[PDB]
């Protein structure tokens, strides 16, 4: 169930960290520091290789929010593979969701393969429910899902990923590729958005 | 202009580096070490911000091969922006070229991030499409640029390495979808060249 | 700024959530400060340091042994600032043990911005002593960066100029902090189990 | 393994292609070994060390000051291996050499241990041949030397782990110094003539 961040977690003062100046007024607190995300991701990579390392893996990135987690998770997986006795090749693909998948290879590349789906965040779990359905029709050897964040919410349809970075409360977070109206993707920490930031970048 | 790698560059013995096990007999030499790419990319990030830091930047990744260079270049740019501030907001988008609405590019500093440029036709093609939507500025960063008389003449704005006319893999560059899961840029061996075809 | 405040009742992190050196699996209780969190805090400290000390040649003094990890990473962040900024300053380094053992002649400190880098402040007596010696070599300025500062009644009231984390009165190991020379080979700051405390007991 | 062989006619890289401290901008001639390349080689050396020296307790011995960076990074890669694999324990010590051994714990700590000596550079090999000659009479289980650099020169010894074999050029950076300067530099570089004059003692 990953690293549990409780509802009462204050987070960290912005001034205790290096923060891009253009977002200085737009953030309330640092919620999950970049380095903590790395540490957690290093362990997740090992759990992935343990469960899925026996056969060729197709890593599927869910753009856009998933791009940072995906890149770093794969870098840790690569670090394992070039310092071990045994490994399996990995292929990568990228998709965007619209219950319609856009971009990416013909999903026949997934049959017979060990498919790892990489998301930034699970909320109600409906987005993942639909995607898994589309994927399992192509009869892959195995489908697992890694999500950096899983929200505790009375709206979850019951779905839970196989790999979870952090279990967080239902707050709106940004950073580490997670966005608010396309903003805050260029931020290494996961942070909570300020009220003024929310008004300034509102559409 | 970038780091010039000559035609006679021997590259490195694989045994001198950490190489993923499943590619051990599929590679011949390490051509550009992962860390050398990182060092070059750090300098490129600074060059990008000197040129494009005056206004909102849309970073445009050309999938799939550009994804690694893209992620690392942006990491270095972000390091600059949080440690010398003095900074500019940046948005990102991703596109694949098959041989978001491009109105989002209007009035912005667009940086196209590419893995490799050979003839330069792909980039010229992409640029002609982008410029229809009137960005304030378009620049292209390419990790690799091949030395070849087959070049149509197009020169990108930011170049990591100028390399000879060799087929290279690694750092997200593929051979029939293989070798993307490799941190070094390397040259493929004959054994590997006939196993993944 | 007292740095990042870790309260008395911070439970820390379950070991199974992180990559832990296998030979220390039973020897640790909880992860207290993850390595990455140390890195992020250290990055800001590096900027804080240059802001105050970047006007003149800096001599960075590492207090061995426990200070070596924090020292290496802090300097790495400082160097990152120095090669990506319009202007910068030369930095020289030296290493001392406190019993002052080793190190160059302290006349090398004369006229320089001296940065003392420590792993942990407890009572503050070690630093007060060192500071009162260093001043007699007339540095341009002298500052102390400590990764950790303990909340203790035992404090003589010395506070360093740069602090990573303010922690409760617990014994911690990792990130070069040792328990009888063990646990220096650990990237996280952690709390030692009863099993490991007896197993590595002198 | 003689390590990564850098040939005598190695031109190095233009400084302008890399991020370099402005205070050294006129003091360096060329970048010789980029920091990232050092990392890549060190990663592999870490696996080589652990294959040969694991598993018994390893005492890692850093030869200050030049060795401190290579020491810190080599040990970081070793620790990455120790926390992402099956089975692996190290203690560290730091020594300085007087032209004797200064600082350090009493070398009785080395007895019955796997001792890894970590150095920045080997020239004549005298410094280390003399050091090994001392360490051994404390009867360690084994003693190995990892050196970042070995120069091609008249040499009265061969280390067990080598990062790079370099020509007979004076190099600085990555903790390697010229009269205490250039330690605050991530790349290994060749010193310019103005840099020699400027920081001359
Ligand atoms: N940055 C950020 N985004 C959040 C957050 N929560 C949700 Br839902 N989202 C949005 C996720 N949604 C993105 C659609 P759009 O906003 O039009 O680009 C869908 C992602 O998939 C998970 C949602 P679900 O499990 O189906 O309820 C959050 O806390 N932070
Ligand atoms: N990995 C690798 N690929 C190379 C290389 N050279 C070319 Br051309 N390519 C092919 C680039 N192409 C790969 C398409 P796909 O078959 O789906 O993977 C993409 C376009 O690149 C731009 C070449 P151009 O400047 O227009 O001549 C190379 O050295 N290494
Ligand atoms: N690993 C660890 N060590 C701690 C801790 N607290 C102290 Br005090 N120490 C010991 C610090 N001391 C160990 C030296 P020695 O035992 O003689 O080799 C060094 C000096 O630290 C400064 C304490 P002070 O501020 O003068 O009260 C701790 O929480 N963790
Ligand atoms: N930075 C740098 N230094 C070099 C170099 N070559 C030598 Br010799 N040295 C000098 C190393 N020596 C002088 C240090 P100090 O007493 O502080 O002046 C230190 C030990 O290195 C071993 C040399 P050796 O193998 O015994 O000939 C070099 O290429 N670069
Ligand atoms: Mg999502
Ligand atoms: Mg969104
Ligand atoms: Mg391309
Ligand atoms: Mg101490
Ligand atoms: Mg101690
Ligand atoms: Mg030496």
């Amino acid at each position: 169930p990953g690293v549990v961040i409780s509802d009462d977690e204050p987070g960290y003062d912005l001034d205790l960290f290096c923060i891009p100046n253009h977002y200085a007024e737009d953030l309330e607190r640092v919620f999950i520091p970049h380095g903590l995300i790395m540490d957690r991701t290093e362990r997740l990579a090992r759990d992935v290789m343990k469960e899925m390392g026996g056969h060729h893996i197709v890593a599927l990135c869910v753009l856009k929010g998933g791009y940072k987690f995906f890149a770093d998770l794969l870098d840790y997986i690569k670090a394992l593979n070039r310092n071990s006795d045994r490994s399996i090749p990995m292929t990568v693909d990228f998709i965007r969701l619209k219950i319609k998948v856009i971009g990416g290879d013909d999903l026949s590349t997934l049959t017979g393969k060990n498919v790892l789906i990489v998301e930034d965040i699970i909320d109600t779990g409906k987005t993942m429910q639909t995607l898994l359905s589309l994927v399992r029709q192509y009869n892959p050897k195995m489908v697992k899902v890694a999500s950096l964040l899983v929200k505790r919410t009375p709206r979850s349809v019951g779905y839970k990923p196989d790999f979870v970075g952090f279990e967080i409360p239902d707050k709106f977070v940004v950073g580490y590729a997670l966005d608010y109206n396309e903003y805050f993707r260029d931020l290494n920490h996961v942070c909570v958005i300020s009220e003024t930031g929310k008004a300034k970048y509102k559409a």
